[PDB]
């Protein structure tokens, strides 16, 4: 399977990180970073790294694909996985999270705490040593480095929208609109989750035409909105033993798809219940919100919107130039439709 | 000079917005502007100025133009933005309260731990500035790499700095550990980076000259961090802009390493009893010990011996690395009190 094949290269990636940096001189640190990386990359689906490799394989002419290019595609994919692990290490701090991939969040470990913020920088900086080690002498080098820095800017833009204390004042949820939601998810998720791995695949396949990149980017951004709606749903409704994480969107007062849809449907008296109980860690409050979501039929709306968006994404995919592989995108869509984690 | 450096700031802030996706999201562009202004305000701009001075003294006067001076300042501001980023995070890890005479960014009620996201916004900004001014230039990739390398070096050092003595075991508080901490956490980004950037802008690529420069820079940087450690304990907050935390955070400071060198058996038990505690009486008790051990006197003497050694080294550099630049840099910091 593609997953074990992708995972097979991880130990070699970790050595590359060391050997190509000053880490060679400070083994206390090189050994620590190994622990950081193994913990924060462990488990999960590897979906972003896979999407990188799948894109490359689907977009390149099969006659131009070599074992070396496959290793390079996996390497780019692992760089997205590292970015992911960095992003979620900080996100977990910001979101008051307790567990991820079925264990304590990195920052919750007693030996780590707030020094996680330095572990994050060590992870992020690893990326550029991988990129330099494999690509410095190639024409795509500066496209790669810029793409990963752009991804950091995009994601942080979206994270600011997400966590900003200005998103709500007390009982004022006037900013919980779809305009705000669309901005949040476009920036915090859609870019790094889809646009980045696909663009990386494209660059590796020597596709440079700005029109094709723009077309692929618009497709990606649509898929990533869809993907975050599913993330938000799962926060509320997912099975912890499958997702590996306790949901916190309700207690943290997030402008999640569910909150936005709930406000679409609240009666005047329901709106008061929402504003009273949303954003609180008391279990009775949290439960009251979930009951309200149920009364408002948000589970049925999700199922129907997931399908409508699904059908819309598939049609968009079929209308892409063949140079972008409609089939790749159809398959990416198919892989996440109906997911429960 | 400083104000001629500071005049360039409005164009940097403008570039950061317009060169990015920030143009579509004015809520975030306005926030980033506040983040930058607050975290770059005041201070000495020392690292930015080193960059500028390094270029001006390394390049032949016949090659310096108004446009290359602007580029040198721009690169200096990139270093200032890196500094801002690094200390934003450091202040979280060190439990600091103030910096530059105001609350540390993370202490602000509306920021908190979301400061970690503001740090990413700052770090990422650097690369838009480098792209705007340098993308079509040969040195571009070298500049991008130098910044990413600075992040790795600093984080390596920060790791050694923050990593969790055991209890009353201060066996690891040695000069070997100190030397590694400060080489990586300070000396690289504070001196090697700005000087390397000046060298690149002056088209100086000879690896031997880069090596000699680096070696000088690493010596200066250790020195600078010793002074920083001393200031944490003895500096006047109305000048430094910051409340000291090394004692209460149990840091492997120069002072602590030197204290251990001198402690009698009973002094050692006092040190292990009182170091690393937020209790005011415990902190003052460490300070009373430092005084008893004549650490202020030792610092004054060691600052002078290291200064003399630094100057001797600078005078012995190749002509093409500007002994005078280094003499100048060392004189700007010797005897500093913030
Ligand atoms: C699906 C990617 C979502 N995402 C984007 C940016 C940063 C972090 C995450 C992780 C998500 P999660 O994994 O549920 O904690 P979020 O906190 O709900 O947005
Ligand atoms: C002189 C640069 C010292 N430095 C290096 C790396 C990261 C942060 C700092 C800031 C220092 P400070 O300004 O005293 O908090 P440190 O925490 O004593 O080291
Ligand atoms: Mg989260
Ligand atoms: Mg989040
Ligand atoms: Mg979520
Ligand atoms: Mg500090
Ligand atoms: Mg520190
Ligand atoms: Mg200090």
């Amino acid at each position: 399977t593609k997953k074990e094949s992708f995972e097979d290269v991880l130990p070699s990636i970790l050595n590359t990180i060391t050997t190509n940096s000053e880490l060679t001189e400070v083994p206390e640190v090189a050994n620590w970073l190994k622990k950081v990386l193994e913990y924060n990359l462990a488990g999960g689906k590897k979906a972003r790294g896979l999407t990188t490799l799948f894109a490359y394989e689907m977009l390149e002419k099969p006659e131009n694909i070599t074992e070396e290019t496959i290793y390079l595609a996996k390497t780019l994919g692992w760089c997205v996985e590292i970015l992911q692990g960095f992003l979620v290490m900080l996100d977990d701090i910001m979101d008051g999270s307790t567990t991820r991939r079925g264990v304590p969040c990195w920052y919750q470990l007693p030996e780590v705490g707030l020094a996680a913020v330095n572990d994050s920088s060590l992870m992020f900086s690893s990326i550029f040593y991988v990129l330099h080690a494999h690509f410095a002498d190639k024409k795509i080098y500066t496209n790669l480095v810029e793409l990963f820095n752009e991804s950091l800017m995009h994601t942080s833009i979206g994270q600011h929208l997400d966590v900003t204390m200005e998103r709500r004042q007390k009982s004022d949820y006037s900013l919980f609109t779809i305009e705000r939601y669309n901005a949040i998810v476009k920036y915090k998720t859609a870019y790094y989750t889809y646009q980045l791995p696909v663009c990386l695949g494209m660059l590796l396949a020597n596709i440079s035409d700005p029109v094709l990149h723009q077309k692929a980017e618009d497709m990606c951004l649509e898929i990533g909105k869809f993907f975050q709606i599913q993330d938000d749903y799962i926060d509320c409704y997912g099975d912890e033993s499958l997702t590996g994480k306790m949901g916190t969107d309700i207690q943290e007062a997030k402008c999640s798809w569910l909150a936005v849809m709930a406000l679409q449907r609240c009666s005047a008296s329901q709106k008061i219940v929402f504003t009273t109980c949303y954003g609180s860690k008391e279990p009775a409050h949290i439960e009251r919100i979930k009951e309200l979501y149920k009364q408002l039929q948000l589970p049925e709306l999700y199922a129907q919107e997931e399908t409508r968006m699904y059908e819309s994404l598939i049609k968009q995919a079929h209308g892409l130039p063949s140079e972008l592989s409609p089939a790749l995108f159809v398959r990416l869509i198919h892989m996440i439709y109906k997911r429960n984690h």
